[PDB]
């Protein structure tokens, strides 16, 4: 069947905004996963998972009699798709169970691991999500094998369809770099927002870069990709050596024995894939990656034997039975147990990427410290495993259950507890009138609140106005935030706050985070009044102010908005057209196409553009909240043409006289071009729509102001 | 960006069930278009439209000073995508304004037409849909030019994204037959459900079949495609000759001067396309189809000149200025006016497809009668135009406004008005107890009600249980309906009804349509009781019984369910896999994927399969409403393989013993294979889900029973 994507492969795709509707969700619209989870008997779940670890099923027999290694790799892969650049990927939505992740080559035979867990999922039903179960299972594995975890939080609600994520442009699984859709350019520079070296891998190629078995060069790829997953050198060494303390790889025969991935298999495979014609197809004959390595002498128990081996032997390049490059210990005795035959033993083996931990000079120092002090190793691995598996969960307010750790970690962008009474509606009214009396304009108040709140991204639930981090490094100096204007606004609001707080009793006070948002609300109310409309913008207090010491400046860098179509901003010239970047930002904000449209049209006429650009400001009453953007955009009396200076800027001229009326960007004009967006613009540009436009704008403004407010969930 | 449809281009696409969510719709979920329309001043809209007819805009000047012909073509195209095979296409959702129809080659320059209507649309806002406006505009064009219409109904609610319709598999616009994705096989047999001869055309090629200018051969294509749009020979002649009484074609220069269609044009084109480099690009220089034909001596007035010309001259094959085949009248004077220059006249011209009306022997007889009796032509064209433009609107209950014709037409599948008191809840309880005391089984009650109600399709709103057409020809004889079983059920119900109605006073009675549905509800209640659940199923009375003379047997043929996965039925072996047909049927039923899933799993255990097939009947308590389908389907204790006898039937065997436990079709096993469907099955196969399953099943049952109940809207 030929589709619109086939005929117009470069048109903008809006379906990405319209996923996760109540149509596709089988749970009631009233279902609240947090409340279901809070009544789960988590201890009972963990006992069943503990019993599972050593209950081998004949359709996928457990190596060494223990599924622990399999499940730790399963949880690691669930979390390991995360990219700091956009927050997309991670374990938080249980997306391993859907396309394309369920069928990535690097996920081969994790379909078996998930199926092992069905009986437990079936038993507990809606009170534990797949997403939470995958993580919990990896924790129980580690515990059952003698490793003390740092903690676990529930609260990952299941999703019911695949996410639309850019995983790369290659058309061939595992394609080596330098092809027509190369994710690499220059000196091995990986394109943003990607965090893997090849399409269908998690981080790196276990044989080495593009299959070249050089541990030194492999270390560069490890460092790059792990950094793009928010992990530093210590964390990376802890994780890889920690994971590879357990279990084994599977490469018993040639890879050409392995059939179709789950999404391509026949109907009879019932959602499983990679069916293998090599010998029994499973167990001792398993083929997963094509590598055949077993790292330690006790693969089913926590130990420090990974480093004892890595440092205690010299390593020789060899090939598995499938032909993959891997390494074996020179001169060693057969000390590693076999997974099925207790009368066979093997020499120690390693992957190229394991040897990176010894042959890269910065890794080596950490690996040596962890070898000499395995208690330091254990603690670093526990902390890193917690971070790995929770990095996309969002604020601590979303963490559920009895195993949540009490230690607050810097990477959580923590927000202090509120320890005083909050402002009420009459105080809010009083503050809004003081803000308006100070002389701050609609444009300044709207712009500042939009800057503070619009750092939120629903992908990993980081960012938003809670914390008042806009006043801190590095937000206060971002070019999109207009640092000089911002500093002057913030100083006026801080003086209002100090005067309000100093006049109170009872210990009531207002945070600056709350006041920035409330001042934005006042701005919107005043804009509506300027157009002849009386509205109240809803406001919910309770935000708190974070300190600079509770804010990791480097980790905050990925939230910098380099493209923000809502403020008509583009920090430089990109390969991706600006309208595509708009839709991308809208998806991170959790906005539908109607919400995006109304929000943008309102922000234009309120003066939210960076630098006070007149691009898209299609009104003669700036700072009044009207539907003028839409009415003027859609006026066929105006003709539009790209400028000589810039193909990305357009002049709108009177068709009859040639007089210049307006200028706009691709982000402004896409609303009069794209057939679905123009149909939305028409609704808000109609003669009956001014009241609807105001009401819808206020509702979307309030939604953005509240995006991080999980303390009110 | 590589997507899941790139990697797995044959996987089933569920997004078609999850279109038209409240996420993409800008109107509130409380918006009710019928109520808005009811307040429209329709008379005022018609005055504005009359004014527009001769208000020429310089960017697309009106031929002859009058846009009437352009608008008639616009409305005809809006309606003309309709296919009786699936009811998809038609004017009823205003889809001409979205991709791909906004950019079909046959819709060239109708983007100009729609843009001329923007000021009117803007003025009246939500109180007139685009969908209604396009048709109303065609009506007003006809009236402005002297032709009295049969009437008009409002009520086509706008839609807000493109529909997912199969328009064909060709990858080239207008591709000629016999390519790699040919829509034709055998002796020029057009594949179902298509109703056009080439990708991007409405019905046929105006130059003749595959561009060969043979009017007799063209007539065969006209007849076949018009029949696939629900039109007979008389209606077809009346429509083509009536349309081509007005206006002209556009082919002033070579087609290579015409640029990108709207979905491919640059953003500065603001939603318009086909910009032409030929002279001024417009008006006298316009290029639309490439043909250059003006049919009558008065193109802006209703006349009898079409047939006078067709019969009064002999025709010679010639070429337009763009190179297209067309016909000119031999020996004629220059009697046809020019559209822009009062000192130019032209000879009569015709399309190949106009000459079909004279040289096909069956059309010739009609054309002659219309020539000799122009009042019969007029009346035929008025009735046909009404039909063309309302064929997809559904029951008369959905027709709004003051110009609805009072005459009831056969093609509307009319249902008599109810003129007596309806049954109340006490009566309903009494009838259900009688049905249950008669000996009818769960399986019979469920199957008969399902058969009655599941003929509905939302694409054109035909079908459903209202009218009790299941008792009439041809529904009573469909193999999917099990004619012998059905006849025995219906005779028992008719005896129940006759005894109930004979005992009443005050004129109360129950229709057979209502009793079929009510008996189906009793069967569901009984099934729930069989499983230990106390469930009352909602029922709404008010259906009426249509007669045989109100039921066109030929028009009913397209509702015959040749694939109904809900009853595990397939009438023959088709090239489209059966799970694709299941999703297609779900879409016509208006079901989401969770609704499809719950409905199918329950029907399987209630005994709704055709012929009492055991395929997918994964329970040992048939006729009890349980979630057994899901629990057994997902049991990993069973392994599945296609049978040797048949690749489309599967055997499920105990993994450990090899013993056969179940059989299933592709439709059954898809629920355990497709990763999204299996995630839904898991929710209903969980240990906490038995009550959920029963309740969701009842809700979806009721939804299907009420699909055609526009009398209660
Ligand atoms: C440079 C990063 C990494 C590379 C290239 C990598 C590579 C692989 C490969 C190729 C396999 C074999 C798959 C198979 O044949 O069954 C595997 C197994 C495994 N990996 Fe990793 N790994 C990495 C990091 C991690 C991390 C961070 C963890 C967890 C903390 C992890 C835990 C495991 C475990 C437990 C297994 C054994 C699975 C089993 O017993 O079935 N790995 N690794
Ligand atoms: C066999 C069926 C038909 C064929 C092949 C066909 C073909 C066409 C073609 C090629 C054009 C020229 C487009 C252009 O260059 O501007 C056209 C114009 C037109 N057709 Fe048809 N036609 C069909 C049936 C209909 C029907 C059923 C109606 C309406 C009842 C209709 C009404 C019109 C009108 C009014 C125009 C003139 C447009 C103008 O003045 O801009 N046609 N037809
Ligand atoms: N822990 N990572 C893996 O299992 C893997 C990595 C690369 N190819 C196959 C499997
Ligand atoms: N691909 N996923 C995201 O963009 C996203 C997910 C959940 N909420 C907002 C954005
Ligand atoms: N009325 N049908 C059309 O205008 C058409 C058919 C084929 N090519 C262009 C236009
Ligand atoms: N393609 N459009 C349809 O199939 C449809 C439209 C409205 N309700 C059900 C189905
Ligand atoms: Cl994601
Ligand atoms: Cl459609
Ligand atoms: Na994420
Ligand atoms: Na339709």
């Amino acid at each position: 069947g030929t589709s619109n994507r086939d005929w117009w492969p470069n048109q903008l795709d809006l379906s990405i905004l319209h996923r996760h509707s109540s149509l596709s969700d089988p749970m009631g619209k009233d279902f609240n996963y947090a409340q279901a989870f809070e009544k789960l008997d988590l201890a009972a779940v963990k006992r069943d998972l503990h019993a599972l670890m050593t209950t081998s099923q004949d359709w996928w027999p457990a190596d060494f009699g223990h599924y622990g290694g399999l499940f730790i790799r399963m949880a690691w892969h669930s979390a390991g798709t995360y990219r700091t650049a956009d927050g997309r990927g991670g374990a938080g939505e249980g997306q391993q169970r859907f396309a394309p992740l369920n069928s990535w080559p690097a996920n081969a035979n994790l379909d078996k691991a998930r199926r092992l867990l069905w009986p437990i999922k079936q038993k507990y039903g809606r009170a534990i999500s797949w997403a939470d179960l995958l993580i919990l299972t990896g924790n129980v594995a580690l515990e059952s094998m003698g490793f003390k975890t740092f903690g676990f939080a529930g609260g990952r609600a299941d999703t019911w369809e695949p996410e639309d994520v850019y995983w790369g442009s290659e058309k061939i699984w595992l394609e080596l770099s330098g092809g027509p859709n190369s994710r690499y350019s220059g000196d091995r520079q990986l394109e943003n927002p990607l965090a893997a070296v090849q399409m269908g891998l998690i981080y790196v190629n276990p044989e080495g870069p593009d299959g070249n078995p050089d541990p030194v060069a492999a270390a560069r790829d490890i460092r790059d990709t792990f950094a793009r997953m928010a992990m530093n050198d210590e964390e990376t060494v802890a994780l890889i050596a920690g994971g590879h303390t357990f279990g084994k790889t599977h490469g018993a025969g040639p890879a050409s024995n392995v059939g179709a991935e789950p999404e391509a298999a026949g109907i009879e495979a019932q959602g499983l894939g990679w069916k293998s014609a090599y010998r029994t197809g499973k167990g001792a004959d398993a083929i997963t990656s094509g590598l055949e390595v077993t790292w330690t002498t006790t693969p089913t128990q926590w130990s420090h034997n990974f480093f004892e081996n890595l440092f205690g032997y010299e390593w020789e390049l060899t090939k598995s039975p499938a032909g993959a490059h891997q390494w074996v210990a020179k001169g060693a005795d057969a000390v590693i147990p076999d997974a099925f035959d207790p009368s066979k033993k093997h020499r120690p083996t390693m992957l190229t990427t394991d040897l990176s931990l010894r042959f890269d000079p910065a890794y080596e120092k950490i690996s040596r410290r962890f070898h000499e002090n395995p208690e330091q190793f254990a603690d670093a691995f526990a902390r890193a495993w917690f971070k790995l598996t929770h990095r996309d969960m969002g604020p601590r307010a979303r963490y559920l259950g009895p195993e949540v750790p009490a230690e607050v970690l810097l990477w959580q962008d923590p927000i202090p507890a509120v320890d005083h009474p909050l402002i009420d509606a009459a105080d809010a009214a009083e503050l809004k009138a003081k803000v308006l009396a100070s002389g701050l304009t609609v444009s300044q108040l709207v712009s500042t609140a939009w800057a503070a709140a619009s750092t939120f991204r629903g992908s990993d639930k980081r960012g938003g106005a809670n914390g008042a981090r806009i006043r801190l490094a590095p937000q206060k100096d971002w070019e999109a935030n207009q640092p000089e204007q911002l500093a002057a606004v913030l100083e006026t609001l801080e003086a209002i706050r100090t005067a309000f707080n100093g006049a109170q009793r009872g210990g009531k006070q207002v945070s600056l985070a709350d006041l920035i948002v409330l001042a934005g609300c006042a701005g919107v109310e005043q804009a509506a009044k300027n157009a002849g409309h009386a509205v109240t913008v809803p406001f919910a207090p309770g935000r708190a102010d974070a300190s600079q010491e509770q804010t990791d400046v480097e980790s905050m860098a990925v939230l910098e908005p380099v493209a923000d179509g809502f403020r008509n901003y583009l920090k430089g010239k990109y390969r991706v057209p600006a309208e595509v970047l708009l839709v991308d930002k809208a998806q991170l904000l959790t906005l539908s196409a109607p919400e995006m449209t109304v929000l943008l049209g309102g922000l234009r006429v309120l003066g939210a553009n960076v630098g006070q650009s007149r691009h898209g400001v299609f009104t003669a009453r700036e700072q009044a909240l009207t539907n003028d953007f839409f009415v003027n955009l859609l006026d066929m009396g105006t003709e539009w043409k790209p400028t000589a200076a810039d193909a990305d800027v357009f002049e709108g001229r009177d068709r009859a006289t040639g007089e210049l009326k307006w200028t706009g960007t691709r982000v402004d004009l896409v609303f009069g071009s794209h057939s679905q967006l123009r149909a939305l613009a028409e609704v808000y540009g109609s003669a009956d729509a001014q009241e609807k436009f105001v009401r819808d704008f206020v509702a979307v403004w309030n939604k953005v102001m509240n995006l991080d407010r999980f303390d009110l969930a």
